[PDB]
């Protein structure tokens, strides 16, 4: 099953096992990620950040690999992972791989 | 209410409170964004600089967050600031962050 | 008149009299553009690196700044700045600006 | 004949002339492409990172140049090249191009 992720109107498509598989994210759990949805255009929308989204979906398809896109700072890309939840122990690798 | 902004054919997306919490801007205020309605498409078209645009709109989402990207040359993101005219305010803050 | 160029599928929207403003380059003049032009689909498509294109479009907006992105090597922008025949004045300053 | 190569929801376009150059790829290779085939929107599709693939698409249209974006890391951008089945060719001159 194909899903359309619309961030600020950059179109990101993946796979719903992609997502599915860290059920303890926002985007992969459907509770979390339904709150998002959006009826008139049948895909998911977040009125947010775009150059983070291309990490935050290669978490998915590299099943885990977490990296900081270089045209985007600390701080902005930080936000972004709290806010999709990845987890502890995502961010606890992040914060290894930059410092802090 | 999803707008539909232009930038020379990359479509960025957001809704219309995000963009009038700043109602002293170009994209804030309906007077100055509706000077660049296109009535064909049904949005808001520049002919301008594209990877500008990603941090135009973050200074929004972000409320207010003001950051230039790094595949973006000072002088030219120091003109689309102007251009969008988003307030002495955050100049100021550019005007620190970057030297001058 | 709204133009539309499709580099290797990204495509990029700008008016005509943005491109006719140089006319001694190949998208300033209609007879080198339109060995470009695709019937099909309404647009002129090269099938050519991505990247270097958002600099090649705003040469044109900017009224002539030449700027080549970080992203993008070199040598794989003077090829593409050579194709676009931006002219002589202008790769003078490239040159400059780099180096050579 | 135009191709569109979806990867990830960022969609390419070259044409079959350009990925056949280099028949003993994956893109090159009708029988290993053809598995990505998608039936229901008449294009091939990667659910894989996609800032590397301007740069896979350019080894075709440049006749073999292979160059690592900036904003994708060494190991991302080594399993991608990996994946689309570059060559040992290729792969040589990557790994003295970056040490290793």
């Amino acid at each position: 099953e194909r899903v359309v992720i619309n961030v600020s109107g950059l179109r990101f498509e993946t796979q719903l096992k992609t997502l599915n598989q860290f059920p303890d994210t926002l985007l992969g759990n459907p509770q979390k990620r339904n709150r998002y949805y959006d009826p008139l255009r049948n895909e998911y929308f977040f009125d947010r950040n775009r150059p983070s989204f291309d990490a935050i979906l290669y978490f998915y398809q590299s099943g885990g690999r977490l990296r900081r896109p270089v045209n985007v700072p600390l701080d902005v890309f930080s936000e972004e992972i709290k806010f999709y939840e990845l987890g502890e122990n995502a961010f606890e690798r992040y914060r290894e791989d930059e410092g802090f």
